[PDB]
Order: structure tokens, then sequence, then C-alpha cells
């Protein structure tokens, strides 16, 4: 009678269906005055109670954690009806080389899974969160692998059938290899800098899909916005509640565009303690705002959703996995793949003011069609959804830009040459050599960006504008430029990329090189 969960086509099934995750990340033990991490553990069944209902209401049919729970918490979830992702609270700044840190990690595990077996809630353990680049570096890659398939193989073992992989950083750990997990996940945040700037966040998190080979599902664990009063810079902290809502529906259509097929948004309410002070809501603190729910006050255990909260409800109702987001075909037929909770009963798509596509949905969840396009020549199209209520009422509308053709075409490309190219250790001095070659009818923006991102801690490194004013008609437009190479540098992402325009369809050309320093990444680095 147990969940039967399997892995294929890149999606999650839950006996037999296919199965889009739709999560919230959820951390109880959080409220103005408390501190997760160093109170003793409660179980908090009362307010889990609250938050659960909240939650089903928004419209989430699973929850993300960073710790494990008791058995007393799993069987409330278990009640609920939600499907948990649960967290281990593997501490990022450890030696994981350590044999007395591994020892605990494996002790504590088994005893979680003792229990945790007996529910089939969960849907996918997280082994660790955000491991930062030079204390892998610090502790050895082999100790990292090492212990990553200790904890994998123990779960294999404990509670068999569910996936396991981690809450890696896609801004700092995209050259890590994550082929040893069941399912690709990052963090993945677009404030658009570094990686985010050069390739966009679609194609950036596309790319890092790519080079893991789409050979399994892919999950985002982390997205979204801090409204601080003041504090951290641009995009990180200091957003109003209309760029946190905004924010957040851009994010969630860019990483489906990137094939995801699971989606942890961040998160369900604030979190004071982030910022050092628990029973103080710091004005300059971004990492204390980051919720979906305020609280009003200290003593205020319950808060108050903000906007986003109810845009993001509304958009969960019907989604859209295919046809993606500025995406580009070369055939009259374009895949449909939808995912639709019980409340929508048909779904349109027009062209033009034109019906292209109408259908009555029996059955809610996962559906599959196709659509039949007609371009003249190379047309950009603004694919005009509809989702309706049983009623006959709208409830959401959502445009997907695609450019196609009935024959193939030619494209601008842009493509980058990187010194040193292979080893960090040649020389102290970097250059990219950046070349698009032009194309007719693709307009270049004059926006060119550049990237030698060296992953110390979450500093982005050097970044470029640059201007090719000068160089518009030309068939080929080149550029070169230099940035010092840390002696601490141990990884480098260099990137390049430019804004192009067909019609009313904006995309952006890009290339992506990640360079080492010596050995050091031969276990944990993508082979």
């Amino acid at each position: 009678s147990k969940t039967k969960i399997e892995l294929k086509d890149n999606w999650y099934h839950l006996d037999g269906e296919k199965y889009f995750i739709k999560a919230i990340g959820y951390e109880i033990g959080a409220r103005p005055g408390q501190a997760p991490y160093e109170d003793e553990r409660k179980d908090e069944l009362e307010l889990m109670k609250f938050d659960l209902e909240n939650i089903k209401e928004g419209g989430y049919n699973t929850i993300r954690t960073w710790s494990q729970y008791s058995e007393n918490q799993l069987k409330l979830v278990q009640e609920s009806g939600l499907k948990l992702i649960m967290g281990i609270d593997i501490k990022p700044e450890e030696d994981y080389g350590d044999p007395e840190f591994v020892k605990d990690s494996e002790i504590e595990l088994k005893r979680v899974l003792n229990y945790a077996k007996k529910y089939d809630c969960i849907i996918t353990y997280l082994v660790i969160n955000e491991p930062q680049t030079d204390h892998i570096h610090s502790v050895t890659g082999k100790a990292f692998v090492d212990l990553m398939n200790t904890l994998i193989n123990i779960i294999h073992k404990g509670h068999p059938g569910i996936p396991v992989t981690l809450s890696a950083n896609a801004m700092i750990s995209d050259y890590m290899d994550e082929s040893i997990f069941d399912v690709y996940a990052y963090n993945c945040y677009d404030h658009n800098e570094g990686q985010t700037a050069t390739m966009g966040f679609k194609d950036y998190i596309k790319g890092l899909n790519e080079l893991n080979g789409l050979d399994k599902p892919f999950i985002t664990t982390e997205f979204g916005y801090s409204v601080s009063p003041e504090g951290g810079n641009g995009q990180y902290g200091s957003n109003t509640l209309k760029q946190q809502s905004d924010g957040l529906i851009s994010n969630y259509r860019d990483l489906i565009d990137a094939g995801a097929v699971g989606m942890c948004p961040f998160y369900y309410a604030d979190g004071w303690w982030k910022g050092g002070e628990k029973s103080d809501h710091s004005l300059n603190q971004p990492e204390e705002w980051f919720g979906f729910w305020g609280y009003s006050d200290l003593n205020d255990k319950y808060g108050t959703p903000r906007p986003v909260w109810f845009a993001m409800r509304d958009y969960m109702k019907g989604l859209i996995i295919s046809p993606k987001n500025k995406s580009i075909h070369t055939n009259t037929k374009i895949p449909l793949e939808l995912y639709n909770d019980k409340d929508v009963k048909k779904v349109v798509v027009k062209f033009r003011d034109k019906v292209i596509y109408s259908k009555n949905i029996t059955s809610e969840g996962y559906m599959a069609d196709e659509l039949t396009i007609d371009p003249v020549g190379i047309e950009d199209m603004e694919l005009a959804f509809e989702f309706y209520d049983s009623d006959n009422k709208i409830i959401k509308n959502e445009s997907i830009n695609i450019l196609a053709s009935k024959t193939a075409f030619e494209l601008p490309e842009l493509t980058i040459e990187v010194t040193p190219e292979k080893d960090l250790n040649e020389g102290k001095i970097a250059s990219i050599k950046t070349k698009i070659e032009t194309s007719e009818n693709f307009t270049l923006l004059d926006d060119l960006k550049i990237s030698y991102n060296t992953h110390l801690g979450w500093a982005i490194g050097s970044q470029a504008s640059v201007s090719i004013s000068d160089q518009l008609d030309k068939k080929i437009i080149t550029s070169e430029n230099f940035f010092n190479i840390p002696d601490n540098c141990w990884v480098v992402n260099a990137s390049a990329g430019i804004s192009v325009r067909y019609g009313k369809f904006t995309f952006k050309i890009h290339d992506q090189k990640i360079i080492y320093r010596g050995d050091w990444a031969k276990e944990v680095g993508r082979k």
C-alpha cells in the first residue's frame, strides 16, 4: 500500500503518475524569540497544525526542510496529506574527513531512519545544505565525496525507494559532480550578477542541467527574494513587496523552463534569528525577511501572508511545463505538458486572439498533448494560455513566448576562449576572448557582459560591461578582457553573454567555461 516512487523521463512518479513537486521551504521553531539550532528540540505540534493547514490552502503539495523531524512531527505531516523533502542537519562548516564527525553523522541518521522509514509522505532526503567551495578545498573533496557516499548508502538501505540528493547552491557549486545522487538539485537565486547576468537565469540553470547529462530529474530546493527595509546589495535584500511577488513568479517560470519538475520556493515565514538577535527584527539583515508570511511583533506566533503568497497560490493552479518560455522550435508540432490542480476544468491557447487549442480537463495532474502551428518564415509567437474553473470563469493567464519556423535557421552564436584554459596554476593573469557571429535578422542589444567568477565565498568576482556600438555592422564581433587570478581561487566560472531580439522575442546568447586550479577537484568535480 505504501507509495512507489519511480524516476523516469526526468520526472518523479508517485504510484505510476507523473508528480510535479509544488513544495515550499518550511522551518518550524523559528518564530520571533526562537532559534531552531540552539533551542532544546520541541515538537511544536500546535503551531505546525496551523502552518500545514496554511500551506495546503496556499496551494502547495509538499514541504521542504533543513533538519530531521521527530516521529511525532512525521505523524502530523503524514496526517496532513502533504509530502516531505526532509533535510538532514549535517553541519556544512564541519570537517567531513574527521572519523568522529562521520561516525556521529552515521549514528544520528540511522536513528532518524529507524522511525522515518514508516512514513511514506517522505519523497526525498537532502543530505547537506550549501557546502562552501573553500571549505571543501580545505578538508579535500575526497572527504566530501566519501561522506556523501556514506550517507546515500545508509539512506538507500534504511529507507528503501526514497531519492537522495543535496541542496547545493548553483552560484557556487556549478562545478560539482551530482551524479552520485538520485536527483539533480540546486538552490537557485536570480540576482542578475555573474552567471545570471551573462547567461540569464533560465539558461544558466538549464546549462547546468545539460552539463549534468539530462539523465535524472531536476528540482529546485530554494529560490526567492528578501523584503528587508535595508541592507544587502542589488536584488539581494531591500526588495519591495511587489518586487518579491513579481520575482517569485519570474523565477517559477524560468526554473520550469530550465527543465525542473520540482520546486521549493523560499520560504514560508521570516526567521528573526537569522540575523543574530532572535528577539529583534533587524532593519538591515536581508536573511530575516525572506518569508511569504511576516510577524507583526515579538509576541506574534501567527503573522500574516504578504502579496507573494496570493500570487503564488493563483499561479500554481495550472502549470505550463511545455512549451517553455524563450524556446526555439523548428517544427510545426509543439509538445504540450501541463500540471493542473483539481480546480482547472478547461485550458485554452490563443495566438493573435484566435483559439489554437481547447480541451476540457477530465482529470487533475499531468497531461500531455501537441499544438499545431504554421509559422511564416521565422515567427516570434506569444502563445496566450487561459485556465478556467467549473463555472467557466478564467482563473489564470500566462504567456509562453517561442521562436518558430518550419525549417531550421541560423542563430547568432557567442563563443569564448579562456586563458589559462585548463589549469589556473599556469598563470597569475587570465583573459576571456569573446567572439560573436552575427546573423541577418537577429538584432544584438548593446549589453555585452563578461564574468570571471573566482568562487571566493559568495563574492562573484570581476564583471565587465563592453560596448559594441563601434562594431555593429561587422560579421564577427570580438572582445578581449583581462582579470587577475587570486592565489586562493580554486575554481572559476568564466562566462560572457549578450541579448538578442527577433520581433518581440528576446533571449541571450552565451558561453561558459569551468576551470580548476591543479587537481584538487579530481573527486568532487563534474567529469
